[PDB]
């Protein structure tokens, strides 16, 4: 039996461990995993005609938003994460950057950075959310302006302390290639930093640690990690090109079994593994703390 599991890119390393654990208990099963940004992952089912047994996203709310009621009808929340700014030892100004000067380093004309496509990937909208929340935290209304809006056609508008970014369609996104690179999913940015095409990238802390990158921790007030800062996070919103609206929220992953799953019984057992104490420990060892 082939169990089809489509998941957020940031779940790639945990999914290797889940596959191994599951196949140990179920010798007649091959877990077939595919990584993509969580919205692109869900569109495999909602637009590209695929059948999946398990969908796992980096933002639990996308399952309800994009799949209910025709393709799914429940979601289980699991795991947390945190946005950081990652780099290599050889990245320009690596020896200088810290939590106080990070946005000044990124503004330098000889520094290149990346983030993923918000239309496809929660890490991408969360990265833009964090940079805009920085304007509030540092009381500096030029950070998003100078890093992103002047280097793209991505812009937040402001009203009484709340901010909204309306995404262009993915084909209409424009980026200044001398400063920024984007990819559909955050995991693709790893290759660009490893090749030297980027100095820095916005990424989850878990992935930075898994892949051995250095990173700067961003303030808890902007990095979407903590339930205790939900009221600050909620001051930013991104309207994705498909019209779905995502608000800044503490990062919480989600899992479901689609209505068209072919292997429902085994899918139930796989979901049980992910959310079990064993699954929580797999995730914790790989850098994602439990709810």
């Amino acid at each position: 039996v082939k169990l089809k599991v489509f998941h957020a890119g940031s779940l790639t390393e945990p999914m290797k461990a889940f596959k191994r654990a599951f196949e140990e208990k179920h010798p007649n099963v091959e877990v077939q995993t595919e990584a993509a940004g969580s919205a692109a992952t869900i569109r495999k089912v909602t637009e590209l005609g695929r059948k999946a047994d398990v969908i796992a996203t980096a933002d639990y709310t996308l399952i309800q938003k994009m799949m209910y009621p025709e393709f799914a009808n429940w979601t289980i929340m699991f795991a947390k994460n945190q946005i950081v700014l990652a780099y290599r030892n050889d990245s320009r100004y690596a020896d200088e950057i810290n939590s106080q000067n990070w946005y000044e380093i990124l503004k330098r004309p000889d520094v290149r950075f990346g983030f993923s496509n918000p239309n496809d990937d929660p890490c991408g909208y969360r990265s833009l959310m964090a940079i805009q929340l920085a304007e509030l935290y540092y009381n500096d209304p030029t950070i998003f302006d100078e890093l992103v809006a002047k280097n793209s056609n991505l812009r937040f508008s402001e009203d009484n302390g709340s901010y909204v970014l309306r995404m262009p369609s993915s084909e209409r996104i424009e980026i200044n290639k001398s400063k920024i690179m984007i990819r559909s999913m955050e995991m693709e940015l790893i290759h660009l930093v490893e090749s030297g095409e980027l100095d820095y990238f916005f990424i989850y802390k878990s992935v930075a640690k898994q892949h051995g990158f250095n990173f700067v921790e961003l303030p808890v007030e902007i990095d979407l990690s903590s339930p205790d800062y939900a009221e600050l996070y909620s001051k930013v919103k991104v309207v994705l090109a498909n019209g779905k609206e995502v608000t800044g929220k503490p990062i919480v992953y989600g899992i479901t079994i689609p209505k068209n799953a072919e292997n429902r019984e085994l899918a139930v057992e796989f979901v049980k593994l992910v959310i079990s104490e064993e699954g929580q420990e797999i995730l914790r060892e790989l850098g994602q703390e439990p709810l």
